[PDB]
């Protein structure tokens, strides 16, 4: 009982071009935050990270500042279903 967790490989798959930004963020801020599980070369992630990330990534196609902006935004405005 709980949602399917996937890897940055899946999050990147959305357009590929994000992977340069996803791997950057790993050292640039830590978003999406790797869930505390198995995987060394690969990290695990939920749909709640993907929701924000998939937004941030498309937001980056509008200006790119959304790297720091939409991260700092989702840090101050966390998700709630």
């Amino acid at each position: 009982g709980s949602h399917m967790t996937l890897r940055i490989r899946t999050i990147a798959r959305m357009t590929g071009i994000r992977e340069a930004t996803l791997r950057a963020w790993e050292r640039r801020y830590g978003f999406p935050r790797p869930l505390r599980s198995e995987g060394n070369n690969y990290r695990v992630y939920s749909r709640e990270e993907v929701e924000a990330v998939r937004r941030v990534a498309r937001l980056i196609q509008e200006e790119g500042l959304s790297v720091s902006e939409a991260i700092a935004q989702v840090k101050t405005e966390p998700p709630r279903e």
